[PDB]
């Protein structure tokens, strides 16, 4: 989005996703990872680039045919975060099974509360 000031954005899960960011002709919202592996202390970790919105904790995040809730969120600089914008690089956790680089994996919901709300673009009455 428009930088998305920060305060407290309630997003935690999706709700009924339908919607199209238009990002990858796969699916209208998606990504692509760049490198996944196991790690076995911080567990399965995909370091991906977000494209298909924003990557938060908690997300319940597909990748591949797998899905799995973000557990930690390691950014592109190292750090562990909460939320992550799109375009960034962060590396994910919690599928509890096996990513891959150069799948696919689909995380939205970004708008879907702050539209709910009536802050983002709908159609305020």
């Amino acid at each position: 989005g428009s930088h998305m000031l920060d305060h407290l954005l309630e997003m935690i899960l999706l709700v009924s996703e339908m919607e199209e960011l238009k990002a990858n002709p796969n699916r209208r919202a998606v990504g692509t990872v760049i490198e996944a592996k196991l790690d076995k202390g911080r567990g399965p970790v995909a370091t991906l680039l977000v494209q298909a919105g924003t990557l938060k904790v908690g997300d319940p995040i597909v990748v591949g045919t797998t899905y799995g809730r973000v557990r930690a969120m390691v950014n592109d600089s190292g750090r562990r975060v909460k939320e992550a914008g799109p375009s960034m690089p962060v590396e994910i956790t919690g599928l509890h099974d096996v990513p891959q680089a150069g799948d696919r994996f689909m995380v939205f919901e970004d708008e879907k509360k702050a539209r709910q709300i009536g802050e983002a673009r709908a159609q305020r009455q």
